[PDB]
């Protein structure tokens, strides 16, 4: 009797994450990333460079917390077509939603010039992703 | 006693999706796609090209979220003649409705010249397809 | 005790479909098809040709949704003489009513010159066929 | 306790069909068939010919829906002497009443010159034959 | 407790059929047959001939619905001395009362010159024979 | 292990009957029947007549031993496609091959004017039909 | 251990039938049918006509022994992709190969004007179809 | 112990089909199809037309025996990565290799203008596809 | 006792594929792809274009048969650290090695300008990938 | 009796890897990496840059195939003190030896300026690491 509630909660979390991903919120380019994080890129001699860390909070921006937008929305699309009545599908898509966040900007690696990335800890996407990952945590 | 409710819900979702697909809503050609998505095709040197991304929301338009109209309506027709009292048919047609959405427009691939495509995240078709995919998620 | 209700519902749906097929409703020749679908056939160079698509809804007219009238009415006649108390007969005749709809008009294939075809998504036949296919979806 | 009701219903349906067959209703020769169905036989070049279809309803007249009167009344006579308490006899005589309807008039095959035929979808015989075929659909 | 009722009903039906057969009702010679059926015999070239059919109801007169009076009354006499408490006797004598009706007059075969025949569908014998054949349809 | 031998024997008998029916042997019209049977038709007063019996052997020609050629060859065709590993199919097609023989010529009924009939006791067809009917007599 | 042999025999029979159907052998139009069967079509008054029967063997040509070439080769193609290890597939495709033979030429119905038909008892196709129908007759 | 042999045979058949598909053999365009099949396209009045059938062998070319080359080679690629130790995968990929053959050229529908098609009954591909479909027929 | 052999075979196939991937064989850029496949890219007006197909073999080059080299070698690295004694790991890494091949060049989509891709049907990599995918097909 | 052999093989592989890691073989800095891989770093505008790929083999150098030397030798030290008689320890340390290889040089990320990295596919370390990962693949 709890599997139905688990399925409904999973679907609701996926739909809310999809609603916010459609509007594009939580997606950053180089400009928005370096502006909102306060990280300034200095291009030392000659082919490398580095970000100037001013507060430790910026370290969150340099963690494994970025995913490709197309990959993430495709993951949502394919997840909506799963048998969440089963524990196996829940485990698999939970691991998929957890592992999709990879690092892109680092202390010595500048944010990509033209690509966009999805921030795991964006103020709007963070609660949705947290509730989504928590919705799979229901066993029988 | 829940299999009957699952069957009725599945049939209702299929009927609603069919009702909206008959009117052609959610179907895009190159003109309507590039108009509603805001994506402008620039023809870089020389035989290729790319879409100009102005907001990250447009990434949803470039995901795996497009299906052939004839294939989709034939899928609906053939799905309406299944024994949804069985779990096997539910799983199979759920996978069919989930995998019918493939990518067609990409960052370096312009929308097809003359063909039409069905948008998974069209404002009208999105809730119907979501409810349809969720209706199969009922096990015994 | 539900098999009796399933049998009665199946028989009623078959009888209603028969009543509307007898009156000839939902049957199209080349003239009526090209008139009601708005598809105009242009005879391009030189021995072939194509239909001019003006709205995407017309794609439903070009799907696998056409059946021979005599074949369909014979299917109904022979189906009325089945043991629908059994699940096997229900499954078999459901598959028969689902697979009888084949494609005939296409974008590059004109509607047959003299034959008649039954439209799966005719405004009158659509609910009858839907209710018929749903009546077989009852198991024990 | 339902086998008695099934037997009584089967016998009542057979008796009603017999009552209407005794009066000769639903029997057509070439003249009455081609007059009441509106099908006009045109003798194309040179030794053959075809019926001219003016409305699609006429297709019902060209289906597998004709039986020999003597064969049908003999089937009724022999059916009245069966043990309908058994499911096997019900199934067998249901198949017999279903297979007695064969095609005689076709698009390229004219109605027989002198014989008479019984119309499965005659306005009077249709409900009786339908109820008869449905009366056998009772299991225990 | 139902076998006694079945036996009593069978005996009552046999007694009623016997009562009407004793009076000779439902027995026809060539004169009475050709008078009551309206069938007129024309002697075509040269040693044969045929009946002139004026209405299709007459076809019932030419079916397998005729029995020898002596054979039928002997069948009744011997049937009254059976153990109808058993299902076997019921089945056997039901088949005997069903198979006694054979064809004798046909479209191209005139009624026998001097013999008498019993008409299965005589207005008086029809309900009695029907009720008799139906009385055997009782199992335990 | 005996059902395989029974199946092979049944198929061989059906094939032999088919081979001899293809050549048309054992098929009679009025001329060949009245010539080979020695029965002479005298046209007594006035529209009827009778055959003049000269030897009692001719009585075999007047028994229930005639079948329509097309019906018989169709019976063979459909019988070749049965599951004779099962007892049910063997019993059913045995009864079908036994009941197809009906009477046509009688002492007071001349052979049909234009039709053909198959003689059950034709010198060639008799052993084939006998072996066929005997091949089904194998049970477990 | 016998199911493997049954499967191999079924596949071999289907392959041989396909090999001979590819070359078109056993396929007849009106000219070849009326030439090889000896049946001469006389166009009686006025839009109909009849075949002149000279020997009873010709009745085989007028039986239910004709199939559409495209339908038959499609049946073979789809049958080659079945699980013949199962009895169900064997029974079903045996019934399909048995029922594909329908009547087309009759005594009062001339061979179709332009279509082609496959002769069930053609000298080359007869043994292949017989062996095919017999190969399915293996149960456990 | 037989599942290993079945798997090896399946893999060998898939590899052989891939070997011949890589070289492109058995693939036809409009030119090669109309040249090797002998079918000549006449452009009747006015926007349609038809193929002129000169021998019945050409009917094989007009059956459901054509597949897209890219779809077929992708099917082979994905099939090579299955767990053929299981019966389910064997059944599924057998159905996939059986259903990939669809009709494209018809009597009134010319071969596609620019596309290519794979001929199920090409002299080289026919035995390979037959052996492939037959290799899956191994159960326990 | 067969799981050890299965593990050893899997490891040997992975090591051979790794040996050939280290040398870079089977990797193509735009130049090598368009040179070895014979496909010539024409840049029609204005932002799109197409490849000119000269033989059907080239269709293999346009299928879903390309993988990123880094992704493929990382897949090999991670696969070498699995518990192939278990069936689950075998199934998972088999599906991973089967699904890693995606399409990149198409008829209307030119090969990427600067990236490299791994050809599934390269003359050297094809047997190794086939043997690798077949090595996982061993169950207990 | 196989767990002892598995333990001995695991310990031997760890000892061989340790023997080669002590001598420092397979460890690269920026100079040795860019010398042995042939990858030349070009400093595009302005603070970033990229490696110039001349042959596809170099892609192996840019995969997830690098580990910190101290982390790897500490992993070996701590692994030598495990209870490899248990399956759990084998699985865990196998995953540890598989996941220690991470990417460090990328197409747009130059090799670290002063740190050292251990190359998974070094000519000497490759067989040792492969045999080590394979030694854990023994279950009971
Ligand atoms: C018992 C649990 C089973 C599960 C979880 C299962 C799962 C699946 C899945 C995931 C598919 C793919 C559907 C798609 O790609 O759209 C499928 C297809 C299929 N399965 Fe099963 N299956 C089961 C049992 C069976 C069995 C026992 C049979 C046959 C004996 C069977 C027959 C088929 C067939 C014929 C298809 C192909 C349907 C199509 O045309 O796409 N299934 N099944
Ligand atoms: C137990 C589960 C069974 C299932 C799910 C099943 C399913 C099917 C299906 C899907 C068809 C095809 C219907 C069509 O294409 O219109 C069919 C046909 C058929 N089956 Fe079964 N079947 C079962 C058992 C059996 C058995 C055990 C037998 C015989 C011993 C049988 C006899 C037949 C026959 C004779 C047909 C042909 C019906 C026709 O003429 O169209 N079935 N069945
Ligand atoms: C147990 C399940 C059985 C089923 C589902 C079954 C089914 C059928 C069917 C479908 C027919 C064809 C009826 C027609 O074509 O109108 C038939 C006929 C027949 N069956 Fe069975 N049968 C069963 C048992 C048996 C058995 C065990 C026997 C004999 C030992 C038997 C004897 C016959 C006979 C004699 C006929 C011929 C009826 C006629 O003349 O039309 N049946 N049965
Ligand atoms: C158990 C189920 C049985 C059934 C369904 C059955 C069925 C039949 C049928 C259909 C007839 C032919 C009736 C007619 O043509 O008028 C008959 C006659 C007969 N049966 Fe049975 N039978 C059964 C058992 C038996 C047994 C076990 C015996 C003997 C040990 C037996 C002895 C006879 C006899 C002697 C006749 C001849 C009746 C006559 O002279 O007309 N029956 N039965
Ligand atoms: C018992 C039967 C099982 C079957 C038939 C099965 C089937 C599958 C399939 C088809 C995949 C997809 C692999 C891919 O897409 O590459 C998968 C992945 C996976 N399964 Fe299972 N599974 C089973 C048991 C389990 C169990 C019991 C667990 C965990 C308790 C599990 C954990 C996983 C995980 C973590 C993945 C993700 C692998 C990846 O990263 O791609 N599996 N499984
Ligand atoms: C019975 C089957 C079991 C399996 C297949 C299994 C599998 C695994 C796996 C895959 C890891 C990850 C290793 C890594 O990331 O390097 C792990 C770690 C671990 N497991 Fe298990 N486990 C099992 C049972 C248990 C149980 C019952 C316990 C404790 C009661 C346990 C205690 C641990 C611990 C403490 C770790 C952390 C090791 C570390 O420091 O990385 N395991 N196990």
């Amino acid at each position: 009797r709890r599997v139905d509630d688990a399925t409904v909660a999973i679907r609701s979390a996926i739909n809310n994450l999809i609603v916010e991903l459609i509007r594009g919120t939580g997606s950053y380019n180089r400009s928005s990333f370096e502006s909102s994080s306060g990280l300034v890129w200095t291009s030392g001699p000659a082919g490398e460079g580095s970000y100037s860390i001013t507060t430790p909070s910026q370290f969150v921006f340099l963690s494994s917390a970025w995913a490709d937008p197309i990959e993430l929305i495709n993951l949502c699309t394919n997840a909506l077509g799963n048998q969440f009545q089963t524990q196996h599908a829940r485990t698999v898509v939970q691991r998929q939603f957890s592992e999709v966040w990879k690092p892109s900007p680092q202390v010595t690696v500048r944010f990509p010039d033209s690509d966009f990335k999805v921030y795991r800890y964006n103020a709007v996407l963070d609660p949705l992703v947290t509730a989504l990952l928590g919705a799979f945590d229901t066993r029988n």
